[PDB]
């Protein structure tokens, strides 16, 4: 069995658009993603997701709703990424560009799947339908899925 590290991912999803962030620097630059990062000691997962949304995008929110959980496994990495996925309830403020991330709105008929993590093509349609999900994806590198599971659930 493997150890897992906790991460968050937040989708700012409105009726006609979604906010994504383009990673600007380092390895993995050029891909659009939700907002999030590692959970820290002592905070709840939801509070970590709110904190990461603010640090990464400048947006604050009073509350999130949990919509999914996805485990990522990468060839050559023994540690699993356990990603807890949330959708915003309502947002305050404007998103802000940083040196690491550029936020941008996309209409929901222009979701930029080819420039997102490949797994998003599978689970983000469920998120758009207001369904909840559990997933697992094993990657070779950044682009190639070797194995995956995806299941709609009634409780995350
Ligand atoms: N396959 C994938 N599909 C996806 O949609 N999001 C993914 C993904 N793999 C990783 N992510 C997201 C999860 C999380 O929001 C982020 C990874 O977190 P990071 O390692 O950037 O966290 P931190 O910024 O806290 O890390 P530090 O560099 O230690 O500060 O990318
Ligand atoms: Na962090
Ligand atoms: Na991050």
């Amino acid at each position: 069995m493997k150890a897992s590290r906790l991460y968050t991912l937040v989708l700012v999803l409105q009726p006609q658009r979604v906010l994504l962030g383009m990673k600007k620097r380092g390895f993995g630059a050029g891909r659009w993603n939700g907002f999030g990062g590692k959970v820290q000691e002592g905070e709840t997962i939801e509070d970590g997701a709110r904190r990461e949304l603010q640090e990464e995008s400048g947006l604050t929110v009073d509350a999130l709703h949990k919509v999914g959980q996805i485990v990522f496994e990468f060839v050559g990495e023994p540690e699993l990424m356990d990603v807890h996925v949330f959708c915003t309830d309502s947002i305050q403020g404007t998103p802000v560009e940083s040196d690491e991330m550029r936020p941008c709105w996309f209409q929901l008929d222009q979701i930029p799947f080819k420039d997102m993590w490949p797994d998003d093509s599978y689970w983000f349609p469920l998120l758009l339908q207001k369904k909840k999900f559990h997933g697992y994806f094993k990657f070779q590198g950044q682009d190639t899925i070797l194995d995956y599971t995806l299941r709609e659930v009634d409780t995350v």
